[PDB]
């Protein structure tokens, strides 16, 4: 059976760290969910490309569980998943089930927010390490992606190839994750 | 004064290609209109990203020209590059007046359709090589990222942080794109 992703969009985040993810998950043949926090309408990213979600947040919800919840950076994207509620409870319920849970560049910070995975080795973009790290909670990593269990981190833009390989084959495997970068001419 | 790109989006285009272009550019403080090859309406991209274009390509046109103009991959996006008689127009009037033209992965296949830069060292996606390469007009090379001239190439999905980073020089300057690069945590 296929896997599924849920990666949620709000406003503000950034679009590399969201379209990378979706595609390179959607190469994998891995079932992509784009949900709009705020609802169905399109979404103005941190670098003003507009993307039109899949769903609702809401709505996508109702599909869930998924194999993996995708939280893309931003700042402000960031800022307004760590706000978010409905964010808290979709990432405490995939804790609990111990599915995995993935964040780039400011999007740990969600995670700290909503207190997910605490004592984890995590990263972050460099600039979001002081705010991911008030408290303690974690231990902080360099790495370009780190992977403990069921928390995924990764540091920015340049990254996302990395980090959507890491989901890859966490959720698919070795072999799927190295079929689906050749075609991409990584270095 | 600010340098300005025109990014022509078309059903089809790979989202990658399309959003690591625009982001980094804006990035650089260039103005970048994102132009929608069809209309106003939002585009479809290769992996079911949903793209609202700031104009359609018929108004972007009218407020050229561009210092550089962009064009993203994807094999349906370059055919539909490829066949348009308006983007036939916008490249010829460019490579005239002696402006930037960049393309990635299957993007250069269009500048072979409207018969642009003949002659030019270019580079493409592994897979398009032998459809650039028909009638030997250009002159083929692996590497990442390709400038000759006013034409830039660039191969897939993996070189695009690269491909946008050199468009950033040539029009802001060395010392612009390494600012820019620098917050990305690129390899
Ligand atoms: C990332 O895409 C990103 O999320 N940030 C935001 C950030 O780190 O802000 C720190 C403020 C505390 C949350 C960022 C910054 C620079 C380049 C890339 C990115
Ligand atoms: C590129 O994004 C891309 O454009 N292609 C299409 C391609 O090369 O098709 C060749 C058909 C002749 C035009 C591609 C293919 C694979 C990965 C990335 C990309
Ligand atoms: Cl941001
Ligand atoms: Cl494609």
């Amino acid at each position: 059976a296929s896997k599924r992703a849920l990666v949620i969009l709000a406003k503000g985040a950034e679009e590399m760290e969201t379209v990378i993810p979706v595609d390179v998950m959607r190469r994998a043949g891995i079932k992509v969910t784009v949900a709009g926090l705020a609802g169905k309408d399109p979404v103005q990213c941190s670098r003003d490309v507009v993307i039109c979600p899949d769903a609702s947040l809401e709505d996508a919800k109702k599909e869930g569980p998924y194999d993996v919840v995708v939280l893309p950076g931003g700042n402000l994207g960031a800022q307004n998943l760590s706000e978010s509620a409905a964010v808290k409870e979709i990432l405490k319920e995939q804790e609990n089930r111990k599915g995995l849970i993935a964040a780039i560049c400011a999007g740990p910070t969600a995670l700290l927010a909503h207190e997910i995975g605490f004592g984890s080795k995590v990263t972050t973009h460099p600039l979001a390490k002081d705010k991911m790290m008030n408290g303690g909670h974690y231990t902080y990593s360099e790495n370009r992606v780190e992977k403990d269990g069921l928390i995924l981190t990764s540091r920015g833009p340049g990254t996302s190839f990395e980090f959507a390989l890491a989901i890859v084959e966490a959720l698919n495997g070795k072999e799927v994750a190295a079929q689906v970068k050749a075609p991409l001419v990584l270095k």
